[PDB]
C-alpha cells in the first residue's frame, strides 16, 4: 500500500467515507479533501485531520484515487478542471454522481480514463451503506481492489460486469431504505393499532429490523429458512405470514423495482 | 453471568438465546438445554459445548434459572414435571411460550413469586434480538433483574406492565422477525427478476435493510421523516414509492399482526 486519496467535494458523502476511513486507521496524511466553500473543510481539517483546500487541482495533484463527490451538475466542470491533471497518469477516478455513465466522464477526461461508478446508498452515513462498483476497461486489478476497500470503510461492496447493472443497484439498495422505512412505518402503525404505545412499536420495529437483517448477514441459512426459525406449524406467526402473502409482495416488489429502474435509465447520462 | 440456566426444550427460540448468550461470552458450563428427542441436543453439545440431556428434571436439577422453551401446548406438563424442583428453590422461572399468562403458570407450579414471562426473538442469536419482559408485582426486584440480565444479553429489554401487552410484542418483534425476512426475499427476488444475480441481489437487500434499520436507530427522526429526507421528487426512488404505496401496506400489516393475535388468542384455550 501508499495510496494518496484526494476527495474532490467536501459534502455528506465524502464525509462518510473520510470518517470511514480515518476511523478504520487509514492514514489521515494520504488524504485530501477539497471543497468550494471553507466551512465544510473545517471539519475535515480539525476533527479527521486530512489535508484540506479550496483548489482542486492542487488537492487532486499527486493523488493516487480521486473520488469524485461533488453535486452531479458540477461534475463536468471539475473533470474539465482535472482533465490536463490527470491525462496519462494512471490513476484511478471514483465517480460517485448518480446517473453519470463513465463514458461521459471519459469524453470529459480522456479516452483511457481509468474509472470507477460508485452506487453507494444512505446508510454509508451511519457506517452499513451498500455500494455497488462498476469498473471501466482501463482500471487493473490492483485499482479494483484499492475501490473496493475505500469503499467498504462505510458498508459492504458488490461488482457488476456491465455499467447497466447500476441502475438496478440504485434500484435495490439506492432506493431500498426508503422502502425498509416505508415498511417499517407501515409495521410501527399497525403495532400502535393494537395496544402499544408509539414508543415501544418504534422500537421494536426498527430492533426487529435490524436483528433480521444482522441474523442474515451473518447466518449461512437463506432468509427462507430464517423465517422457519420463527415460524411454528400453525403458529400465531404462520397466520401473519399467510396474511402478507396474501399482498403478493414479491409481484408489488417487481413493479415497484421496474418503476425505479425506468425513472433510472430516463435520469440517465449518456 | 454467574447464574445455572436450564432451557426445557432445545428448539429455535432456545437454540437462538442459547448461540447469542455464547456469543455474549457466558459460560458454556453455566448452561444446560434438554430437549424430548435427541437429535436437537446435537448442536448445542457440539457447537454451544453447553450441557445437554434428554431428561427435563435432570436439567433442571442444579438451574439458578429455568427458560421454558417448549411449545405453548408443552408449557403445563413441563410445569407439572418440574412442580417440585422448582418450588424447592427460588428458581427464577421464564416462560418463553405465547398464549400462556402467568395465572396459568401460577397454577401449574402452584407458586407465583419467581414468574417472568419472555418474548424474544431469533436475532437473540446475533445478540440483536427484542424481547419483552413481563412479571406481577408479587416477583421481587432482584428476580426482575436476574430475567432482565439474561435476555438484555442478546438484545433489547422492555418490561409492559400488563400482559396482554406481551402478546401483542410477540405479534410485533416476536413474529417480526419472519415478516422481515418475507419482505427480503420478496425484495431479493424481485431484484433477481430485474436481471441481478442471487449473491448480488441477497447481499444488497441484506445491507440496505440493515442499513435502514441503523439510521432509524441512531435519529430521533421518525421513519416517516427518514423517508421524505431520502426520497427526491420526480426520482428513482419517489417511482418505486408510488407502487408501493398502492400495496395499502399500512392496511396489510394491520391485518397481519392482528391475525396473530387472534391465533396468539386461540392457542390460549387449549393450553390447559
Ligand atoms: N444518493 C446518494 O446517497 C449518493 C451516494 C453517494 C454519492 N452521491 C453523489 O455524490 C455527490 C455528493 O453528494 P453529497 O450529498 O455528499 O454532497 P453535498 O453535501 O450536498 O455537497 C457536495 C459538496 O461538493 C462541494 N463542491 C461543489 N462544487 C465544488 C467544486 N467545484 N469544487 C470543489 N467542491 C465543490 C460543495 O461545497 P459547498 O457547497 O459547501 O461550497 C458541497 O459541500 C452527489 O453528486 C451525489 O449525487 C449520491
Ligand atoms: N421461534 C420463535 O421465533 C419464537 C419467538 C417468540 C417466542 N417463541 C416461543 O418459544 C417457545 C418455543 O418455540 P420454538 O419455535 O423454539 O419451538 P420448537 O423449535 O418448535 O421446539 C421447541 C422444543 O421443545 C421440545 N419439547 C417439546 N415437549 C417437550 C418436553 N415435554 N420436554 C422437553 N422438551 C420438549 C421439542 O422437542 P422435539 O421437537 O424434538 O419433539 C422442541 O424441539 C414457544 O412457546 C414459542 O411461543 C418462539
Ligand atoms: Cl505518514
Amino acid at each position: 500500500n501508499t495510496s494518496n486519496i484526494t476527495f474532490i467535494g467536501g459534502g455528506n458523502m465524502a464525509r462518510n467515507i473520510v470518517v470511514g476511513l480515518i476511523a478504520n486507521g487509514y492514514d489521515p496524511n494520504r488524504i485530501c479533501v477539497t471543497n468550494r466553500s471553507l466551512d465544510k473543510l473545517d471539519f475535515f481539517k480539525e476533527k479527521c485531520g486530512v489535508h484540506t483546500t479550496q483548489d482542486n487541482r492542487q488537492g487532486a495533484l499527486n493523488a493516487d484515487v480521486v473520488v469524485l463527490a461533488v453535486k452531479p451538475h458540477q461534475i463536468k466542470m471539475v473533470c474539465e478542471e482535472l482533465k490536463d491533471i490527470l491525462s496519462e497518469t494512471k490513476i484511478l477516478v471514483i465517480s460517485l454522481a448518480v446517473g453519470v455513465t463513465t463514458p461521459l466522464i471519459e469524453k470529459w477526461l480522456g479516452k483511457a480514463s481509468r474509472i470507477v461508478r460508485a452506487m453507494p446508498n444512505t446508510p454509508s452515513s451511519v457506517r452499513a451503506g451498500a455500494t455497488g462498483l462498476f469498473a471501466n476497461e482501463t482500471v487493473d486489478k490492483d485499482q479494483k481492489n484499492l475501490a473496493e476497500s475505500i469503499m467498504r470503510a462505510v458498508g459492504l461492496v458488490i461488482w457488476v460486469s456491465s455499467e447497466d447493472q447500476i441502475e438496478k443497484i440504485a434500484a435495490l439498495s439506492g432506493s431500498g431504505p426508503a422502502y425498509i422505512f416505508l415498511i417499517m412505518e407501515a409495521l410501527q402503525e399497525a403495532a400502535e393499532q393494537l395496544g402499544l404505545t408509539k414508543e415501544t412499536a418504534e422500537l421494536l420495529t426498527e430492533q426487529t429490523v435490524l436483528g433480521a437483517a444482522r441474523m442474515a448477514l451473518e447466518t449461512e441459512q437463506s432468509v427462507v429458512q430464517l423465517r422457519q426459525f420463527v415460524t411454528s406449524p400453525g403458529g400465531t406467526t404462520e397466520q401473519a405470514i399467510k396474511v402478507l402473502e396474501s399482498g403478493n409482495l414479491r409481484e408489488l416488489f417487481i413493479k415497484a423495482l421496474t418503476a425505479a429502474v425506468n425513472r433510472a435509465k430516463e435520469l440517465s447520462k449518456t
